[PDB]
């Protein structure tokens, strides 16, 4: 047998929301660690563009539909990567959220998320518990709106996480599973870019770093949170947002 | 591979025993040239000695963080015979129901002392880290809790304010808040202690040094370059303050 | 079966000047406690529960200590019934401007269920606040609840989601001049706490700095003064009122 | 009986720091409306006896002294003047600033020096009388950072504080105001006041009047199951 620092050689980890920006780069990072990686996308040609990213760094694994919204599609997915890959052992909860948005939208954004955590992992809980291991890692989403509605559903998403990941961690601790998750500030992806400059500018005034985070610089806290070395790290919300909180 | 820490010399403070050892190994192996401070000459000589049996180049030297006059001539020291340190871990460090105070108000002045002294050689390279270490839990009463919960809060304060004044030099200031760790302090705390904590532990175990280590050399490395202020606790589920 | 039970002398302590109050789980403990406290502060007082006999019971209640208002029966978990009470609320004693919310594997959706009630009660009391262009809407959590190991994570995960959600709404209905807080009570004397052995009943108490149990009286005077106009100021907030007992 | 209870303050004597102007003399006047014997103090003579002329002008019984809570004599002599004079303070509202002009620092360390010098020596007092309220006055809102750090500081010494002294029956919380209509407020320019009110969800700055009043609850006997939390009054503007 291996054994070392970082690697994840002989680990099946399931990303998803792995087609673009941060979880692309959450499945890529696992990849670079030796990890079979199966991302997932709503949409079937989300699943090609992934499984074409994967073979073109090197990285065994596939890409599937997956709408964690949904008792079936969770199921039959698991069902389908434990037939043909095995049971995944790091699972990575990314797929998220779904006229400019408004301080009332908090509501239902952040049930409709917590609901999919809770979904997937409690599905696929009964294969950790069998191996006496597992890695569940939970990103929450990035600063996507400059106001006060931006800043609202941002904080009651961010509060959401944190609880929640806490509660799980400590219901599945006594099995060797850790449960943490991934607070980004502002990072450079798809949403950020399309923010109108005086917003965006704004935003770099409240980050003590003086840039956006990329999303690589997630990857990695993720790809660390995975290891045997983060084995004492459970129920923690690690945020990555260089310096700038808001509660 | 991109955790490598080679042509970095950092500073560890605290370095003989349990955590600091343990980190200093950590950076060691990562590739970084390790100066680990104890505050007596046999234990810096140990230093030396446990860095040459774990193949990893750098020294062991005397550093008492409560002085000014320590830090200063360490510091120049440092800086004379091999470089500025651009990665620096303070880690050196029943109870009274009253002693919360001057217990934290000691930890944070040190925190402050040596971190200040450290920011021209990094604001200079535009580049580094500051890492603090918070105590270990184990303290007996609620005097240990109370004490416990008091260096938490001010650790966590500190290293968010630092951070904010410091992030424009690309300079990340951040923490490690550990649980119940398997030190020379814990291995003998009566057995009723020891059990209880195990039963607020979700994970059932102690912790290793080795794995409040293998968190400090993360956040030394280029890919937490975008985490900075905060503190990552590192205690197995177990959640108290 | 009777699901509604209704109820010169000028007490110094009626600042509240007979603004109508909705107290969810009104039957018992906090809940009754916070029903005669918002009384004796001035207001028409609308205690809440499940059943019919409960809402005979608060309707006594209130009577005896020479409250108006009336006992309701209410189920915040349907939105059929949070509807028709509201009406019945308006059409026979008026909008209320002062909303309580304390009717109350498992961590998950416990939490969650909670979230729902509250937001599903809010929701509905809102458009009446927003009118009088007045509001405070109070929302009581989890007893502690839990005692040693398990239960803890209940509690503290209760205590994160009414945390974010009250924080949350109060700053979606802010600028309406309607303020939004939590009441967190740690270990409260009540009939389960009292009857646990003197062994364990002493260890819980050795955690609690003030040393002894809180009275159900002493959430109530926290939850008065958060819907007065002196706490105006204050939304978003989540009070901890446990005694010194802080469990993370 | 349920309507005969209060939690008025009649019989007490309370120690304002700070009382000389906004939040502080708002305290003063609250806890003074609330039937206690007020001390208020400030660092200087004319602020003293403004203290004491506004105090005689809202018929509140008391006395205005001068204090500065960085110096262990001028607290030994406040106190012992006081304990003479007018009888042991049992509530005290900590609101007195201090500056240094590395800022965050060393502020924030200079004003838990003065809360825990002026809290120890007004604790033998409430010790005997096995009752007391400690009241904790964070600033009122570069700048986030100074503020970020003084709140932390401020919460977990408050904390901790309160947990050496509970078995007395003695409660310590404090109160964090966010935006507050004061001195300094006043002179902003409409561009940093408007952001500043965006960014505040009841729309508005905070009365003075209205920390006080939360202070005054703190300080009641219906809030005596309240100890080691800090009450933020920000209008649901909360910066972490
Ligand atoms: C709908 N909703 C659920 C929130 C939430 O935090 N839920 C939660 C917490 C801990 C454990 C399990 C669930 C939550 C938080 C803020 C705003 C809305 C929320
Ligand atoms: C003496 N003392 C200082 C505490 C503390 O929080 N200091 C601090 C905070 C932020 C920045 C700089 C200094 C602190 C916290 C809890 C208990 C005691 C404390």
């Amino acid at each position: 047998l291996y054994f070392q620092s970082m690697s994840l050689q002989g680990k099946v980890a399931l990303v998803t929301g792995a087609s673009r920006g941060i979880g692309q780069a959450i499945a890529l990072e696992l990849g670079r660690l030796g990890a079979v990686v199966i991302g997932t996308a709503t949409s079937a040609s989300g699943a090609e563009k992934i499984a074409e990213t994967l073979k073109a760094n090197g990285v065994e694994g596939a890409g599937l539909v997956l709408d964690v919204s949904s008792d079936e599609s969770v199921a039959a997915t698991l069902e389908h990567i434990q037939q043909h890959l095995g049971q995944p052992l790091i699972v990575v909860n990314n797929a998220g959220i779904t006229v400019r948005m408004k301080d009332d939208e908090w509501f239902d954004v952040v049930n409709t998320n917590l609901n999919s955590l809770y979904r997937l992992s409690k599905a696929v809980l009964r294969g950790m518990t069998k191996a006496r291991w597992g890695r569940i890692i939970n990103i929450g989403s990035v600063v996507g709106a400059m106001g006060n509605a931006g800043q609202t559903n941002y904080a009651a998403a961010k509060a959401g996480l944190e609880g929640f990941t806490r509660a799980l961690a400590r219901e599945v601790g006594s099995r060797a599973i850790t449960v943490n998750a991934v607070a980004p500030g502002f990072i450079d992806t798809d949403m950020t870019r399309e923010l109108p400059e005086a917003q965006r500018e704004a935003l770099l005034g409240q980050i003590p770093l003086g840039r956006l985070g990329q999303a690589e610089e997630i990857a990695k806290v993720v790809g660390f949170l995975a290891s045997d070395g983060a084995a004492y790290v459970t129920g923690a919300t690690v945020p990555v947002n260089g310096g700038m909180y808001m509660s």
